[PDB]
DNA sequence: CCCGGACCTGTGACAAATTGCCCTCAGACGG
DNA sequence: GGCCGTCTGAGGGCAATTTGTCACAGGTCCG
């Protein structure tokens, strides 16, 4: 299946995406990768891909790209807007896209790498993130360990501000995303939290391979 | 000493958003 | 040649779940 490579710097930007904006970014970055920015989906085979119907894709597309609009990604820093060109389609069940040009060398550089059947059957795009930050440190054998900062995660990942409460970002970010990526994807995760004093600073992930 | 106050945790409620489903009808194509 | 039946997808919606927010119960240590 489909082999997605990114940058780290990518893999590390701040920027707030639903998971059908991701889900559409992992083809794009494929298409680039395999050669202006312009790039194209059809909707019968993003169905397939998703194994969605042709209406349900219909609807996951156009909603996407209309909400791209006024989205802008901050590298650690610069900011850029991912479209210069709304989108647009010439044929029945095509969609035509301009990614900014002037973010080819953040997606080809230091890199990360997963098979897109992994994040595929993931629905939240906080869980999506996560799992791309572990595989930027996993090894060939398909173990790894990291320990991430709080507050760079609220930072990068855009978290909304209730999560700055850290009985909530337990509840509803950190559980739930661990719960996904061990049922819905091959790892295997486990974590536990670093404190200085009274506050919790840092997560520790460590995961293997099914 | 005990107190009020500034920290921390978890849970019950409720509001806002997102999920996979369902139905309609015209476009594109070929037999 | 040209009409029509089928495969698509562009629309309009839905209720059941999940995600985002905040009040209040309950712990510690400080001055
Ligand atoms: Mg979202
Ligand atoms: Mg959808
Ligand atoms: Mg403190
Ligand atoms: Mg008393
Ligand atoms: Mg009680
Ligand atoms: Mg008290």
């Amino acid at each position: 299946s489909p082999r997605i490579v990114q940058s780290n710097d990518l893999t590390e930007a701040a920027y707030s995406l639903s998971r059908d904006q991701k889900r559409m970014l992992y083809l794009f970055v494929d298409q680039i990768r395999k050669s202006d920015g312009i790039c194209e989906i059809h909707v019968a085979k993003y169905a397939e891909i998703f194994g969605l119907t042709s209406a349900e894709a219909s609807k996951d597309i156009r909603q996407a790209l209309k909400s791209f609009a006024g989205k802008e990604v901050v590298f650690y820093y610069e900011s850029f807007p991912w479209f210069i060109k709304p989108a647009h389609s010439p044929s029945r069940g095509l969609y035509s896209v301009h990614i900014n040009p002037y973010l080819i060398p953040f997606f080809i550089g230091r890199f990360t790498q997963f098979r897109l059947s992994e994040t595929k059957e993931i629905t939240n795009p906080y869980a999506m993130r996560l799992y791309e930050s572990l595989c930027q440190y996993r090894k060939p054998d398909g173990s790894g360990i990291v320990s991430l900062k709080i507050d760079w995660i609220i930072e990068r990942y855009q978290l909304p501000q209730s999560y700055q409460r850290m009985p909530d970002f337990r509840r509803r970010f950190l559980q739930v995303c661990v719960n996904e990526i061990n049922s819905r994807t091959p790892m295997r995760l486990s974590y536990i939290e670093k404190k200085k004093g009274r506050q919790t600073t840092h997560i520790v992930f460590s995961f293997r391979d099914i």
